[PDB]
């Protein structure tokens, strides 16, 4: 296991994922550890106002996000290229804090490896506490066998689209171009952009120590 | 419940699936009894050879199967309306029959209520004993977040394509256009083709009694 308090510190697991602290958004100690086959949230002091940013976006990732490119990574991939884009995740959940447990997956014109990318897919799989997905909802969807609520918004530097779970997903291996393909359907991406990176982890607002990554997976098929 | 035995007979459960006997493979009696949510096979005597055809598809469907359609269906519906074909399933294995659990979804050119329909996509989620799908294999692909093998091959009357799981799988919620995805890039369907059934149900070789679908659900979405 590796522990990271620094904000900004990152490291690599089962030579193919980064693990983020990602402690963007506050100022009281932040750790992730990360382990074999994920992270866990070991400590995650303060709290943001729940109609605001999180505190931060601890989470592994296959892709390249900011200049940072997980080990060995396929993305970015152009979009017709791909026949599947399958990801996994067991998420670990514990009851006294406020936040989401999220994917954030990240779509652009150009085979983006540093700067903001033009559009953001979020999947929300458990919501604790009085917070909201970016932007306003825009009514239901089926994708990949389930229903989400849909939102949709401009964060600030991009556009995001977000499927929110009507209660808590522990478990669930499913393939990102659904989602990819509801986000085209909606006028947010074209077929031939590239797919930059695929992430999972938590948006915590209070407290978040205890929260884990149990697995993560995602590949792509070409 | 309602109990089955004609070879040919059928009923409706939950107000839109129809429940088939559909022994077309066996002269030894067969039953299955419809429930609330599927239906369990009661009775599934005698033996086919496992290098032929099965004994029979007792199975659960939405659409339209040989004139039969069931109540209520949006099927047949052209594929490129359709932002979604989410279906779900719980199926019930025993250990002492020789046999497949598998969906039979079918496609055609025209909006067919009748007659043969053009390609077959067959999904295995358990196989038990030396049984192999129509035709060979191709290799692998990833379909919904889980990696499958696929066959490919002419039945008789018309082409089939099937995924066929590694290992048992007893419960999934998938988008049924994630297959026909699959199907549409291997050259054996198009994208206003016409999705005219969804069927899941067993295709038993030896025994089968007590195998049953706990529960099915399929809808198209618009």
């Amino acid at each position: 296991d590796t522990t990271i308090c620094e904000p900004f510190g990152t490291t690599t697991i089962q030579g193919r994922y980064v693990v983020q602290n990602n402690r963007w958004g506050s100022t009281a100690p932040q750790c992730v550890t990360a382990t074999d086959t994920g992270f866990r949230v070991t400590q995650a002091d303060g709290s943001a106002p729940t109609n605001g940013a999180p505190k931060s976006y601890p989470s592994v990732f296959n892709g390249c996000h900011y200049t940072n490119c997980s080990p060995g990574t396929d993305l970015p991939v152009r979009l017709d290229t791909v026949s599947a884009a399958p990801s996994s995740i067991s998420y670990g959940f514990v009851d006294g804090a406020v936040y989401n447990a999220s994917y954030d997956i990240w779509l652009d014109p150009t085979a983006r490896t540093d700067g903001v990318n033009q559009t953001e897919i979020m999947i929300w799989f458990n919501r604790v506490g009085p917070i909201q997905p970016i932007g306003s909802p825009v009514g239901t969807a089926s994708v990949g066998g389930r229903t989400w609520e849909v939102w949709s918004g401009g964060n600030g530097s991009n556009d995001v689209l977000s499927f929110v779970a009507p209660s808590a997903i522990s478990g669930w291996s499913f393939d990102v171009m659904d989602f990819v393909r509801a986000t085209v359907a909606r006028g947010l991406a074209e077929n031939d952009w590239y797919l930059t990176s695929v992430q999972a982890g938590f948006e915590p607002w209070q407290n978040g120590a205890g929260l884990a990554v149990n697995s993560f997976s995602s590949t792509v098929e070409t």
